[PDB]
């Protein structure tokens, strides 16, 4: 079976960046946020049978992937401006309103998104994820073991830039390994897309920059959203690697102290959820869509 | 002024590992134990004094410096291990009871001695640290950013020997001035013998053994000397750095639920006190072991 049959790829120009981006189908649209250390081909097993039934778009984050900032020396990597560059994105492709499903970082653009702009998030899907602000609270011994990365990446530049690009291939390797607790799911040819971005300086740049902002201004900017009180606006799903969490960690509990319509599903896979478990993400998603057509309208 | 005169350079052959082991002095005997990521040198600014009336052996850990283990395949970095060196060490060397001074790491090595032999260690000073199991029930984000590398270098053979061996003098240097606050501590000299340790691939490994040991062996060897009510049973002294401490991290406080006889005092240097404040910590020394002479016979 071919990757993503049928989409269209684009390069968007935008006020700050130059962005990847694949589209396909009619209908309500919908955006496709990928995560950490990924592209937009994390979407290949779900975003054909989307396409079925709505106007997909795909996109590479910026920096990630074919996406690149155009400041090339200073660039903002937060969550904000990734979540202006998704407004710019589907606005040239004919979309004020859209819904957004992400995965790993790709939810943190996409919540950023619907809280800084609610008049364009018409539904919101996160798959993994919930608040910044709610994962470092819960920060611990075991949970800064089993995420060290989100401590070494968050370091000054350009000291994670050195360690894990000595041997991208290495560390991109044994990181997609570990994400997916060794199991076989990723299709070879998306598995080279993945690598040569890692391979590029600028995207391993990039993608410290995103877990430096996550400590600093993203944090930030989740606090002023709670101190104001404000709330995503539109229908949440969340659907969440089934595992234990401590009293306070739930991904429903956690949402539903930041949206007032939530509802998701655990689900048995692993963390990379697209790739792992997209029969099951699918069934999930198509359900959410169609029972919240009105608010697509 | 020349890097320790009149010290004596032994290898001594123990049950498990070959030591490095440096000597001067008459008198109550003393050792120091240097910590990460560094050698016995680190006690140049001390050690000669001291050793105008008090027998001191300076020795690098196991595994750091020109000490190795004999097992060069599997073996024991556990604090509890490298604790059994020095009784071996002090042992080969006339002595069956002795104070001991440690800094950081080796002041994880002094306190296992001392809780797993408390007939062999006369008196126990700390500076830096207090025990791990306190360290981990510390553990928030700012301590995780703070000190990312417990977090990396704990992490699954051969995962942070292949960042660090990349470039080991960049990652030597970079952690040298972080740990300084970037103070022009470091005596050219020394200098050159902590980069020779660390160019060498068995002492990379064996610091990633220690972190991963403080994680877990070393840990749960504490968690049963708290759960049995065991103290250290002889005078300790900490010495820390002059910083804030959130309510219950209170080194002084910390040591007193470990210890019957503890008394400290804050210094304003970096981490690296040996090296930063030697006048200081001297003052404190001094002072210290005359005051518990009578402990010393």
């Amino acid at each position: 079976d071919p990757l993503l049959p049928g989409f269209d790829y684009l390069t968007l120009h935008t006020s700050a960046a130059r962005l990847r981006v694949a589209v396909k189908g009619s209908g309500p649209p919908l955006l496709l946020l990928h995560g950490y250390p990924q592209t937009h081909l994390a979407w290949h097993r779900i975003a054909p049978r989307l396409a079925e039934d709505y106007s997909v778009v795909l996109a590479d984050l910026r920096g990630y992937g074919e996406s690149r900032a155009l400041d090339e020396e200073g660039a903002d990597y937060s969550k904000a401006a990734l979540a202006r560059d998704q407004l710019e994105t589907m606005g040239q492709l004919g979309f004020e309103r859209f819904a957004v499903i992400g995965h790993d970082r790709g939810a943190r653009v996409g919540y950023r998104l619907a809280l800084d702009h609610p008049q364009a998030v018409a539904a919101f899907v996160s798959l993994t994820v919930v608040p910044i602000l709610d994962n470092w609270a819960a920060v611990n011994k075991v949970f800064a073991l089993n995420a060290y990365h989100w401590f070494l990446l968050a370091q000054p530049y350009d000291l994670p830039e050195r360690l894990i690009g000595a041997d991208p291939e290495h560390f991109l390797d044994y990181t997609l390994r570990r994400m997916a607790q060794g199991r076989d799911i990723y299709h070879p040819q998306a598995l080279e897309s993945y690598r040569r971005a890692f391979r590029d300086p600028a995207v391993r740049h990039a993608m410290c920059e995103d877990y430096r902002a996550a400590v600093g201004v993203d944090a930030d900017a989740d606090q002023a959203d709670r101190d104001a009180g404000r709330r995503l606006q539109c229908p949440v799903q969340v659907l969440w690697q089934e595992r234990p969490y401590a009293a306070g960690q739930h991904p429903l509990e956690i949402w539903k102290t930041w949206a007032g319509q939530v509802e998701g599903a655990a689900i048995g896979a692993s963390h990379m959820l697209p790739e792992d478990a997209p029969d099951a993400v699918l069934e999930h998603l198509l359900g959410f869509l169609a029972s919240h057509r009105e608010a697509l309208r």
